[PDB]
């Protein structure tokens, strides 16, 4: 089997991407944030505290003839950005782009933090990191990909995120028309439950490539690119007037600037992030100070290849017995 679904930016900055997901019988379609940095599939639901729902589409398990309470199971998750959610668990039929999993754990939110409430466009998350991170207790549950894997033509999914435009998540096959040149594959460590890999270095604009190992995670659920302070300082030093602002919470730059590109290494290959991808617009409406899309990972504890990086590539998440990651230009 295979699946193929379009993923769409939630706003004009590509702050996140939503992908339609069919849950239950008859189908209830929710727009979920596919997140390769976590491993819970959770949804706004009929059980979500009413004051914490503001425009989201909810899953109502009582209206699904295939929903079954997973007795005794609860979940609770906290994300790197400080947001959180928790609730109980149903199993139900879940389909993504024509690919169907029966008996998928659908984690029903009883509580969500304010950032989720305030984002009416995201109806929940669909985790695509390794199932070892799944938060369901007392019986850990498998991700959608884990459950689908054996049925897939090939045990892979791919992320093809658009810049200010829709893109695609494919399951079970590699679309050879979706990228240019060849795919370069690189080793993955699953020791932290992430799609963790080591970049071979970077360049700023037309500058020379610096060979240096940068360990980080491929995370579709993080907006920006978070890298060591040395790397990030080198990038923003090439933008006149750029500075790190503690009050804003990162590097800002004059909105009048032309940003340089940023290149990262995948083995001997090179992925180029155009400068425009690194512009996240005025810090507040009407401001001439703009927020940077490359930020320091210092104090996160891990480097994160988020959407800013991933949307510059066609990315293969290879879930073979020994997982690997592939990157191609496009």
């Amino acid at each position: 089997s295979t699946g193929s679904a379009t993923t769409t930016p939630i706003d004009s900055l590509d702050d996140a991407y939503i992908t339609p997901v069919q849950i239950g019988t008859p189908a209830q379609t929710l727009n979920l944030d596919f997140d390769t940095g976590s491993s819970d599939l959770w949804v706004f639901s009929s059980e979500t505290t009413a004051s914490e729902v503001d425009g989201q589409t909810i899953y109502t398990p009582s209206k699904s003839t295939t929903a079954k309470l997973l007795s005794g199971a609860t979940w609770s998750i906290s994300y790197g950005d400080g947001s959180s959610s928790s609730g109980d668990v149903y199993t139900d039929t879940v389909s993504v782009g024509g690919l169907t999993v029966t008996g998928q754990a659908v984690e029903s939110a009883k509580k969500v933090s304010s950032s989720f409430t305030e984002d009416s466009t995201i109806d929940g998350l669909l985790g695509l990191a390794f199932s070892t991170l799944n938060t369901v207790s007392p019986t850990q549950q498998k991700t959608f990909f884990d459950n689908a894997k054996a049925s897939l033509d090939s045990p892979v999914f791919t992320a093809d995120l658009g810049y200010h435009a829709p893109g695609t998540y494919n399951f079970g096959f590699i679309d050879t028309t979706a990228y240019t040149g060849s795919i370069t594959y690189t080793a993955v460590s699953t020791k932290q439950g992430f799609w963790e890999w080591t970049s071979t270095g970077y360049a700023v604009g037309s500058g020379t490539f610096k060979s240096t190992s940068i360990d980080g995670i491929a995370d579709t659920g993080t907006t920006l690119l978070y890298l060591p302070a040395t790397v990030v300082s080198a990038y923003w030093a090439q933008v006149s007037g750029a500075k790190s602002s503690s009050s804003v919470g990162g590097y800002v730059f004059p909105c009048s600037a032309t940003l340089p590109s940023f290149t990262f290494g995948v083995g001997s290959a090179r992925i180029v992030i155009p400068g425009d991808y690194i512009d996240f617009g005025p810090i507040s409406t009407g401001s001439s100070s703009c927020f940077g899309g490359i930020q320091s990972s210092a104090g996160i504890g891990i480097n994160i290849f988020g959407d800013v990086a991933l949307k510059a590539a066609f990315v293969v998440f290879n879930g073979a017995t020994t997982p690997t990651l592939g990157f191609a230009s496009k």
